[PDB]
């Protein structure tokens, strides 16, 4: 289902909620992943962690300060290593008058500003933090172990682990499909929201086409140049030029899906926290098999995954004439149970 290819947003019941990939495919069964990005409102009782009061001394190793260049909708981020940093000194800084989100009434308020100054007075946004804030003994949802098909990399052979994202006013993440165009789940723990803008993995060409003719000197330094996750582009760039978007904003304690080659980015509105890794379900392997990747960096062996899911092609795809088209619309063979 979903025709038009809308953000589409969830509330699951404990029972539902309880099996992670079961969820994911019943949401792919209902054309969720259409859009590139979907939202799931986990039940009311549901809470990974009973207190956030007890994070003040944790490490932030590489805090990022985020410099962007550009105008008329286009911009490039550049990211620059600072020194180590506690969560107490990063939250002192992200509410601090020099850094705290300004006074607005409403999003299209706060998305204008950010559209407006997201050149100047550059934030630090304490990314890629290797982590978890679940409690051990949280089974549900646990970014920390969703025990997805992607685990054979590591079960065989850090893409499978989880990651914190301490954000303030501005900090921001560029137009990006996952590594490997894989899955993506991202939970905002606690905090100010996190707006998302999402392009249908349908139209993720017309987007890639349309930053080649932006970027043409690092569309010829790289092929997937998209993958440095540098590049940003307004929504109103985007209309413009005629390219299918949809947008949304994650509430703390609500989840957000990003589906394989569905592109997007985003900005936090303040200080908050997000936990994130990537995942996988048998659909993802051919998008696995056929992702454009960064040549100029975190590559899989699809070999693992050819071999176990698809080995009647193993020979075909080794020799190079396994010529699959992949069908952006068609959901995970896990949906079969709800169709
Ligand atoms: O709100 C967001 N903020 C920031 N980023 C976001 C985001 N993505 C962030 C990533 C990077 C993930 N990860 C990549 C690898 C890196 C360590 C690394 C490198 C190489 C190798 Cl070989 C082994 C490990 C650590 C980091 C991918 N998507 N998506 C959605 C939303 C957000
Ligand atoms: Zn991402
Ligand atoms: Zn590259």
């Amino acid at each position: 289902l979903n025709p038009s290819a809308r953000i589409m947003t969830f509330y699951p019941t404990m029972e539902e909620f309880r099996n992670f990939s079961r969820y994911i495919a019943y949401i792919e069964s209902q054309g969720a992943h259409r859009a590139g990005l979907a939202k799931v409102v986990p039940p009311k009782e549901w809470k990974p962690r009973a207190s956030y009061d007890d994070i003040d001394d944790l490490v932030i190793p590489a805090p990022i300060q985020q410099l962007v260049t550009g105008q008329s909708g286009l911009f490039t981020q550049y990211n620059i290593q600072k020194k180590a940093m506690t969560v107490r000194e990063f939250r002192k800084i992200a509410n601090s008058d020099k850094y705290c989100t300004p006074r607005y009434s409403e999003f299209e308020e706060l998305e204008r500003k950010y559209w407006k100054n997201l050149t100047f007075n550059p934030p630090i946004y304490g990314a890629d933090v290797n982590g978890t804030l679940y409690e051990k003994h949280v089974d549900e949802w646990n970014i920390g172990r969703l025990r997805t098909i992607l685990d054979l990399v590591e079960k065989e052979s850090g893409v499978n682990t989880p990651y914190l994202y301490f954000g303030m006013w501005k900090t921001s993440f560029a137009w990006h499909t996952e590594d490997m165009d894989l899955y993506s789940i991202n939970y905002l723990h606690f905090g100010e929201p996190k707006s998302w803008y999402s392009v249908p993995p349908e139209h993720g060409k017309r987007l890639e086409r349309l930053a080649k003719g932006f970027f043409p000197g690092s569309a010829q330094s790289c092929e997937a140049f998209l993958r440095h996750k540098m590049t940003l582009i307004s929504p109103l760039m985007l209309k413009k030029y005629g390219i299918p978007f949809d947008k949304v904003t994650q509430e703390a304690g609500e989840f957000m899906i990003t589906f394989p080659y569905g592109y997007h980015a985003g900005f936090n509105h303040g200080f908050n926290c997000a936990e994130s890794t990537n995942f996988a379900t048998r659909r993802w392997i051919e998008y696995g098999k056929q992702a454009v990747l960064c040549s100029c960096m975190v590559k899989i062996s699809m070999d693992v995954f050819v071999r176990k899911f698809q080995p009647e092609r193993y020979k075909l795809w080794k020799a190079g004439k396994d010529n699959t088209v992949i069908d952006h619309t068609l959901p995970t063979p896990e949906a079969a149970e709800f169709l």
